[PDB]
């Protein structure tokens, strides 16, 4: 089997991407944040505290004839960006663009933190990291990709995120018309439960490529590109007037600047992030100071190839017995 679904930026800054997902019988369609950095499928629901719902589409398990409460199972997640959610668990049928999984764990939110409430465009998350990170207790549950994997034509899914434009998540096949050149594959460590790999280095604009190992994760759920302080300083030094602002919490730059590109290495291959992918607009409405899309990972403790980097590539998440990661230009 295969599946294919369009993914859409939630706003003009590509802060996140939503993909429609069918849950239950009859189908309840929710727009979920496909997240290769976490491993829980959780949704706003009829059980979510009313004051914490503000525009989201909710899943109502009592109206799904295939929904079954998973007795005694709860979940609770604390994300690296400080957000959180928790609730109970149902099993139900879940479909993504023609691909169907029965008995998927659908984690129903009773509580969500303010950042989720304030974002009316995201109805929940669909985790695509490794199932060892799933938070359901006392019995851990499997991700949608894990449940579907054996039935797929190939045990793979691909992320093709657009810059200010629609994109595609494919399951079970590689669309060879969706990229240029060849796909370069690179080793993955699953020891932290992430799609964790080692970049071979970087370049700023037309500058010389710096060969240096950068261990990080491919995370569609993170907006920005988080890299070591030495690398991020080298990038923003090429933007006149850019500086790290302690009050804003990162590098900012004059909105009138033309940003240089940023290149990262995948083996001997090179992925080029155009300069305007790194512009995240005024720090506050009406300001002429703009927020940078490349930031230091020093506070986070891990390097994150988030949407800023991944949307410059066609990205293969290869879930074979030994998983690997593939990158192509597009
Ligand atoms: O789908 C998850 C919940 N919200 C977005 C995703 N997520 C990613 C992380 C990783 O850590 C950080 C990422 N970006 C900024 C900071 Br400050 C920390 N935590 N949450």
């Amino acid at each position: 089997s295969t599946g294919s679904a369009t993914t859409t930026p939630i706003d003009s800054l590509d802060d996140a991407y939503i993909t429609p997902v069918q849950i239950g019988t009859p189908a309840q369609t929710l727009n979920l944040d496909f997240d290769t950095g976490s491993s829980d499928l959780w949704v706003f629901s009829s059980e979510t505290t009313a004051s914490e719902v503000d525009g989201q589409t909710i899943y109502t398990p009592s109206k799904s004839t295939t929904a079954k409460l998973l007795s005694g199972a709860t979940w609770s997640i604390s994300y690296g960006d400080g957000s959180s959610s928790s609730g109970d668990v149902y099993t139900d049928t879940v479909s993504v663009g023609g691909l169907t999984v029965t008995g998927q764990a659908v984690e129903s939110a009773k509580k969500v933190s303010s950042s989720f409430t304030e974002d009316s465009t995201i109805d929940g998350l669909l985790g695509l990291a490794f199932s060892t990170l799933n938070t359901v207790s006392p019995t851990q549950q499997k991700t949608f990709f894990d449940n579907a994997k054996a039935s797929l034509d190939s045990p793979v899914f691909t992320a093709d995120l657009g810059y200010h434009a629609p994109g595609t998540y494919n399951f079970g096949f590689i669309d060879t018309t969706a990229y240029t050149g060849s796909i370069t594959y690179t080793a993955v460590s699953t020891k932290q439960g992430f799609w964790e790999w080692t970049s071979t280095g970087y370049a700023v604009g037309s500058g010389t490529f710096k060969s240096t190992s950068i261990d990080g994760i491919a995370d569609t759920g993170t907006t920005l590109l988080y890299l070591p302080a030495t690398v991020v300083s080298a990038y923003w030094a090429q933007v006149s007037g850019a500086k790290s602002s302690s009050s804003v919490g990162g590098y900012v730059f004059p909105c009138s600047a033309t940003l240089p590109s940023f290149t990262f290495g995948v083996g001997s291959a090179r992925i080029v992030i155009p300069g305007d992918y790194i512009d995240f607009g005024p720090i506050s409405t009406g300001s002429s100071s703009c927020f940078g899309g490349i930031q230091s990972s020093a506070g986070i403790g891990i390097n994150i190839f988030g949407d800023v980097a991944l949307k410059a590539a066609f990205v293969v998440f290869n879930g074979a017995t030994t998983p690997t990661l593939g990158f192509a230009s597009k």
